[PDB]
């Protein structure tokens, strides 16, 4: 196939049009970078969805947290449910990598369970992209993540049609092959029929495990279940159930050289070291070849996969972005953040890592199974399009200029700014905040210090207000318990130290108070201050006090992009006749 069908209820509204063909026709010029910016609720979750299917290529959109590359998911789903729309993501994004405190001499196994329904979507993600043209996938910064070499999966690959001839006991063999999917047991898996015409029920193989089981009887191909049989093929593909699963022939090969480098470094280690000589690593090398030439995998198996690959040592590694057309793209959310993230990834492993060869708990050979760097990460790319509020200096010193995309659909508009001096400031901020109670409206509040929060929830509460907490990490279930419990009249104020967190696009308030806006922070710099700004303008009568002392070059920036960002919203709102109004939104449960 090979055809987007973007479905939609609304139409483009704002100047998402301007912005949409912009890219696209830059896209077809054929142009690396392009940077989207478009300010917060303005859309563009949506207006990207467009550009995808004027071109329609094939995509991975990476998002920098578990969280959000789920809102993109389902999102992106929304907009193309007879497409292919797929979600990578890792065990990076939980549980322990097996790292080593060497003062507390203790130990730290990777300790890490499967959780199915990840490697179910790890693996439908890596099928869809040599069957289809029309494919999406979220994934978060760990797709530049080590992953089996992609050839020897479109090699690998179990290719049925019809009018061929293959034992009954000849594919289950080639079956077997590929760390078998689920021909085996809660009885005896596929088995049934036989003779040159047979049965087998290729069931759970990840790639589609939401019970889909495919019989190919003397091909024969036609979609089952756990009930009843439905949809007819004549040619269907069965994947790996491993993405480092590797050839016989090859693992005899990658075992001895292995051991060429256990010996050879045990001799190195000898003769320099004495950390328990050199050894103490070969109760678990030695005890893991032997599980290997047994089985084709092992524990740890990952560990020896620059081995395996039979690739010289030093060698990049595989990844996800591999697997993807040669002409593909890729959509990078937050780009501000994502970007710089994923950049020192490469760092904090080989870190971690080569800690545990000092101290010998994996070779260096194990050093070469990583994540991209940077600049690999940038010789693979074909085009792509930064998506973000606050685009951060790689964007704009790569792209050519910006695409401006600032006209929310409801016509709201950015909030005008006040600063004022740190002398009065509380019970300024006091009398601002009583007013915004008399007219129903909510507040936030922002300090730096944890004991500048605590100093003043108390001093609010003494004030005769309902007001909010002091404490960071609350969690995350109370923690949505009591946004829920703001934007109903439990309270009128709020103070926390990070409003960046997620959760905090709230309507009913009308007021932003920043207390220390000239001093020195992350949480005060050119981005972070706007950010903190756009929770300001989710209401019709959005205000911003800035208390000061002095206005940081910092503070001027934000300050004045806000101001014409503002101006050319209302000169907007005027030539087509719209009143702002404020979004509504709905009150659930917990
Ligand atoms: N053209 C449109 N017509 C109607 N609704 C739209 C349109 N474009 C976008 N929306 C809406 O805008 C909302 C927020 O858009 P989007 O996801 O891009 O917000 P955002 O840009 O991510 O905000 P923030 O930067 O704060 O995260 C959604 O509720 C979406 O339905
Ligand atoms: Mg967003
Ligand atoms: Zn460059
Ligand atoms: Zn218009």
């Amino acid at each position: 196939e090979g055809r987007f069908q973007l479905v939609a209820p609304y139409e483009p509204q704002g100047d998402q049009p301007q912005a949409i063909a912009k890219l696209v026709d830059g896209l077809r010029r054929g142009v690396k970078h392009q940077t989207l910016l478009g300010a917060t609720g303005t859309g563009k979750t949506f207006t990207i969805s467009n550009v995808i299917a004027q071109v329609n290529k094939p995509t991975l959109v990476i998002a920098h947290n578990k969280t959000l590359a789920g809102q993109l998911y389902s999102e992106l789903k929304e907009f193309f449910p007879h497409n292919a729309v797929e979600y990578f993501v890792s065990y990076y994004d939980y549980y322990q990598p097996e790292a080593y405190v060497p003062q507390t001499d203790t130990y730290i196994e990777k300790d890490a369970k499967i959780n199915d329904e990840i490697d179910k979507l790890r693996h439908s993600a890596t099928s869809a992209l040599f069957e289809r043209r029309d494919v999406i996938i979220v994934a978060s910064v760990s797709c530049i993540y080590g992953l089996g070499s992609p050839e020897e999966y479109r090699e690998l690959v179990v290719s049925l049609r019809v009018g061929m001839e293959i034992e009954r006991n000849a594919l289950l063999r080639r079956l077997v092959d590929i760390q078998y999917d689920r021909n085996d047991i809660f009885r005896g898996t596929f088995r049934v029929r036989g003779d040159v015409v047979e049965i087998f029920p290729a069931s759970r193989d990840e790639h589609c495990i939401r019970v889909e089981f495919f019989g190919d009887e003397i091909e024969r191909e036609v979609d089952a279940l756990t009930g009843k049989v439905l949809g007819e093929r004549e040619h269907v593909a069965i994947f790996p159930a491993s993405h480092f699963v590797t050839r016989e022939e090859k693992m005899r090969l990658a075992i001895q050289n292995i051991e060429q480098e256990l010996e050879e470094r045990l001799a190195e280690l000898r003769a320099q070291g004495k950390l328990l000589e050199a050894q103490r690593l070969e109760q678990r090398t030695r005890y893991d070849l032997e599980m290997m030439r047994e089985m084709g995998f092992c524990s740890g198996i990952e560990n020896y996969s620059r081995h395996l690959a039979l690739r010289p040592p030093g060698s990049t590694p595989y990844t996800l972005l591999d697997y993807f057309p040669d002409d593909f793209l890729i959509i990078v959310d937050e780009s501000h953040v994502t970007l710089p993230q994923l950049r020192g990834m490469y760092n904090g492993d080989r870190a971690r890592k080569q800690v545990l060869v000092d101290h010998g708990f994996r070779l260096p050979s194990a050093l070469d199974n990583r994540p991209l760097t940077f600049e690999e990460f940038e010789q693979k790319i074909n085009q792509i399009i930064y998506v973000s509020a606050t685009p951060g200096p790689y964007e704009l010193e790569h792209s050519p200029g910006v695409v401006e995309q600032i006209i929310r659909p409801t016509g709201l508009l950015d909030p005008t700014i006040d600063v004022r001096p740190t002398k009065g400031q509380i019970d300024d901020l006091i009398g601002e905040i009583r007013e915004r109670v008399e007219r129903n409206e909510r507040t936030l509040v922002t300090t730096l210090t944890k004991k500048m929060a605590e100093d003043l929830t108390d001093y609010l509460k003494e004030a005769g207000i309902k007001v909010a907490y002091l404490h960071s990490e609350i969690k995350t279930l109370e923690r949505i318990e009591i946004i829920r419990d703001l934007r109903l009249g439990k309270y009128d104020v709020l103070v926390g130290i990070n409003l960046l967190r997620e959760g905090l696009d709230i309507p009913e308030v009308s007021l932003v108070a920043i207390l220390d806006a000239d001093k020195e922070g992350f949480l005060r710099s050119e981005r972070s201050l706007i950010q903190t700004i756009g929770r300001a303008a989710r209401n019709a009568n959005g205000h911003v006090i800035m208390y000061a002392d002095t206005i940081t070059k910092s503070m001027e920036i934000a300050i004045q992009e806000t101001k014409r960002r503002r101006a050319i919203q209302e000169e907007y709102n005027r030539k087509h006749g719209i009143v702002p109004r404020t979004v509504k939104k709905e009150i659930r449960d917990v």
